[PDB]
């Protein structure tokens, strides 16, 4: 049985693993936006592309002129949708199982959020990598939030930086990136 | 209809998962036949129907006067078949997926046999659910059988009864149904 190559990509504030407040991210991290773009857009060969899968709320939080996310197939989930290919760049899917059946033309698949989607996928056997941007701040409790990852990190193994570099290819991975009061690092995890 | 979830519905004798002999089921479970009927017929949406898919041999095994099965779109597969709508109830097709392009009326899709169809379709990623009637008998080696399921069950998760109830909605699910020397239970399985 052929299966797609799927990873979760997310940015979280430690230690609680907070992901959002209201319907947005509690930070604006310049370099992290760029990493996100590169990682999700990069392919091993030209004239190929990846897909991104998101929840309706995340699609909606993207300003209209900036959607779909360029250079990648965008897949949007809503329990109100009918499976439908809108154009070459946008597909509507009515369940996770269908979403994973609509990625036949891409190289890699990235689950890009939000909370409910992440929580639904982390226990799917198809997900073989977690790409976590671990964020730190002097006083995390000062950062307001209502959305958290509920991942069983004990059943995942954080890999050495070398393994991440293997996955991201040519992208530069700086350590301990500072922006304002935040410090962060990109990480890669595999299943135990 | 684009990439629908499909469910396999079958009754098998444990542990070998035997399904027939000659071209017949080695038992007559009256309650099972009624459950089969309710599950495959019932819908939630307004003016929808479910679709049942079968191999050419299974079709031919239903007495001509009792086909098509009432209240469901019957889809019959054969490698010699052109993709054609016979009438509003019957479709001919050479592939599951090609058959699905000709439907629109549909809520749920069920694979109802036969053995070759079962063993082949099991490894098609459109299949998301298995409804297996697990039958037991004191002497499973007194019930001669020639046909078996070749299901990779290590890749599947047997769900709790609460999840089956939720799938079937209204249908009454009795436990440990005894008929003659047979004892059976209804089960649901999903992909890991
Ligand atoms: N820190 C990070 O890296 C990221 C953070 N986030 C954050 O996450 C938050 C949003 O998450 P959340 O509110 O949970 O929204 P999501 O983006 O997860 O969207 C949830 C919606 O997706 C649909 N959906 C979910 N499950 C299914 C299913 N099985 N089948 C079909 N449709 C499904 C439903 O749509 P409908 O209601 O239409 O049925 C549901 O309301 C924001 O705060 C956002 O900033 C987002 C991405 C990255
Ligand atoms: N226990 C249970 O719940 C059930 C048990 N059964 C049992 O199953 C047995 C019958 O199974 P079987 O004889 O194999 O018959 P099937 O109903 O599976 O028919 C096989 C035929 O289907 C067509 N076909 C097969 N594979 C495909 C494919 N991949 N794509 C398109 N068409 C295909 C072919 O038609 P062509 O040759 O024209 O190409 C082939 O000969 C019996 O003993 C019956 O009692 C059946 C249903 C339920």
């Amino acid at each position: 049985m052929l299966k797609p190559n799927v990873a979760i990509i997310v940015a979280a504030l430690k230690p609680a693993l907070g992901i959002g407040y209201k319907g947005k991210m509690p930070w604006r991290l310049r370099k992290e936006i760029r990493y996100f773009k590169d990682v999700t857009t990069r392919t091993t060969k030209p004239n190929t592309r990846n897909a991104v899968i998101m929840g309706r709320k995340t699609w909606e939080s993207i300003p209209q002129k900036f959607r779909p996310l360029p250079d990648r197939l965008n897949i949007i989930l809503s329990r109100s949708y009918e499976n439908e290919i809108i154009d070459d760049n946008i597909i509507h899917a009515s369940s996770i199982e269908s979403s994973l059946n609509l990625v036949s033309d891409v190289e890699r698949v990235f689950i890009i959020g939000g909370a409910e989607i992440y929580n639904e996928l982390i226990n799917n056997s198809l997900v073989s990598h977690l790409l976590i941007t671990e964020i730190e701040h002097p006083s995390p409790e000062s950062i307001e939030m209502d959305t958290f990852l509920k991942f069983p990190l004990e059943s995942w193994t954080k890999q050495p930086k070398s393994e991440l570099q293997k996955f991201v290819g040519d992208t530069v991975l700086e350590d301990d990136i500072k922006e304002g009061d935040f410090t962060y690092n990109y990480t890669l995890w595999t299943r135990k």
